[PDB]
Protein backbone atom coordinates (compact mmCIF):
# COMPACT_ATOMS: atom_id res chain seq x y z
CA UNK A 1 0.00 0.00 0.00
CA UNK A 2 0.92 3.63 0.42
CA UNK A 3 4.69 3.73 1.96
CA UNK A 4 4.48 0.06 1.97
CA UNK A 5 6.43 -2.22 -0.83
CA UNK A 6 7.54 -5.61 -1.21
CA UNK A 7 10.89 -6.43 -1.70
CA UNK A 8 12.19 -5.14 -5.49
CA UNK A 9 12.74 -8.33 -8.10
CA UNK A 10 15.05 -6.89 -10.70
CA UNK A 11 13.35 -6.59 -13.52
CA UNK A 12 16.18 -5.00 -15.70
CA UNK A 13 17.70 -8.72 -17.62
CA UNK A 14 13.34 -9.38 -18.62
CA UNK A 15 13.63 -7.60 -22.36
CA UNK A 16 16.76 -9.67 -22.86
CA UNK A 17 15.67 -12.61 -21.80
CA UNK A 18 11.93 -12.03 -23.24
CA UNK A 19 13.90 -12.14 -26.99
CA UNK A 20 16.09 -14.97 -26.34
CA UNK A 21 13.00 -16.91 -25.22
CA UNK A 22 11.24 -15.80 -28.31
CA UNK A 23 14.98 -16.51 -30.69
CA UNK A 24 13.92 -19.92 -29.34
CA UNK A 25 10.55 -20.07 -30.91
CA UNK A 26 11.16 -18.18 -33.81
CA UNK A 27 13.51 -21.12 -34.46
CA UNK A 28 12.05 -24.51 -33.58
CA UNK A 29 11.23 -26.40 -36.76
CA UNK A 30 7.26 -26.14 -35.78
CA UNK A 31 6.70 -22.56 -35.51
CA UNK A 32 5.98 -21.90 -39.38
CA UNK A 33 2.25 -21.91 -38.71
CA UNK A 34 3.10 -18.86 -35.98
CA UNK A 35 5.91 -16.74 -37.98
CA UNK A 36 3.72 -14.31 -39.95
CA UNK A 37 -0.09 -12.93 -39.02
CA UNK A 38 -2.55 -15.28 -40.79
CA UNK A 39 -3.80 -13.71 -44.63
CA UNK A 40 -7.59 -11.82 -43.43
CA UNK A 41 -7.95 -12.07 -47.48
CA UNK A 42 -7.26 -15.51 -47.87
CA UNK A 43 -8.57 -17.50 -44.98
CA UNK A 44 -11.99 -18.29 -44.89
CA UNK A 45 -13.74 -17.77 -40.84
CA UNK A 46 -10.49 -16.27 -39.68
CA UNK A 47 -11.36 -12.51 -39.40
CA UNK A 48 -15.02 -12.81 -38.05
CA UNK A 49 -13.76 -15.71 -35.58
CA UNK A 50 -10.15 -14.65 -34.22
CA UNK A 51 -10.84 -11.58 -32.12
CA UNK A 52 -7.54 -10.89 -31.00
CA UNK A 53 -5.21 -12.24 -34.62
CA UNK A 54 -1.58 -12.53 -32.55
CA UNK A 55 1.96 -13.77 -34.44
CA UNK A 56 5.75 -14.19 -33.34
CA UNK A 57 6.68 -11.39 -36.07
CA UNK A 58 3.59 -9.19 -34.63
CA UNK A 59 5.07 -10.20 -31.14
CA UNK A 60 8.69 -9.14 -31.92
CA UNK A 61 8.21 -5.93 -33.58
CA UNK A 62 6.06 -4.96 -30.23
CA UNK A 63 8.83 -6.15 -27.79
CA UNK A 64 11.10 -4.51 -30.17
CA UNK A 65 9.64 -0.75 -29.81
CA UNK A 66 8.57 -0.85 -25.91
CA UNK A 67 5.19 -1.98 -26.12
CA UNK A 68 5.17 -4.64 -23.16
CA UNK A 69 5.16 -2.81 -20.63
CA UNK A 70 6.21 -5.63 -18.22
CA UNK A 71 7.05 -9.74 -18.78
CA UNK A 72 3.25 -10.86 -18.15
CA UNK A 73 2.00 -9.12 -21.00
CA UNK A 74 4.79 -10.11 -22.98
CA UNK A 75 3.57 -13.70 -21.92
CA UNK A 76 -0.20 -13.04 -22.55
CA UNK A 77 0.33 -12.31 -26.23
CA UNK A 78 2.55 -15.68 -26.24
CA UNK A 79 -0.07 -17.86 -25.19
CA UNK A 80 -2.77 -15.99 -27.50
CA UNK A 81 -0.87 -17.61 -30.49
CA UNK A 82 -1.64 -20.92 -28.95
CA UNK A 83 -4.86 -20.09 -27.88
CA UNK A 84 -5.92 -18.97 -31.06
CA UNK A 85 -4.80 -21.79 -32.88
CA UNK A 86 -6.37 -24.13 -30.81
CA UNK A 87 -9.93 -21.95 -31.47
CA UNK A 88 -9.32 -22.32 -35.47
CA UNK A 89 -7.77 -25.62 -36.15
CA UNK A 90 -8.83 -29.68 -34.72
CA UNK A 91 -5.89 -31.21 -32.43
CA UNK A 92 -5.56 -34.10 -35.07
CA UNK A 93 -4.27 -31.57 -38.08
CA UNK A 94 -0.09 -30.55 -38.44
CA UNK A 95 -1.31 -26.72 -37.38
CA UNK A 96 -3.30 -28.02 -34.19
CA UNK A 97 -0.32 -30.52 -33.09
CA UNK A 98 2.17 -27.87 -34.03
CA UNK A 99 0.77 -25.57 -31.35
CA UNK A 100 0.24 -27.50 -28.77
CA UNK A 101 4.30 -28.50 -29.14
CA UNK A 102 4.72 -24.69 -29.17
CA UNK A 103 3.06 -24.15 -26.26
CA UNK A 104 4.41 -27.02 -23.99
CA UNK A 105 8.24 -25.39 -25.39
CA UNK A 106 7.43 -22.19 -24.53
CA UNK A 107 6.08 -22.90 -20.96
CA UNK A 108 8.47 -24.57 -19.99
CA UNK A 109 11.53 -22.19 -21.41
CA UNK A 110 9.20 -19.54 -18.93
CA UNK A 111 9.28 -21.74 -15.71
CA UNK A 112 12.89 -22.39 -16.07
CA UNK A 113 13.91 -18.75 -17.15
CA UNK A 114 11.88 -16.49 -14.68
CA UNK A 115 10.61 -19.08 -11.99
Amino acid sequence: SMSVKKPKRDDSKDLALCSMILTEMETHEDAWPFLLPVNLKLVPGYKKVIKKPMDFSTIREKLSSGQYPNLETFALDVRLVFDNCETFNEDDSDIGRAGHNMRKYFEKKWTDTFK
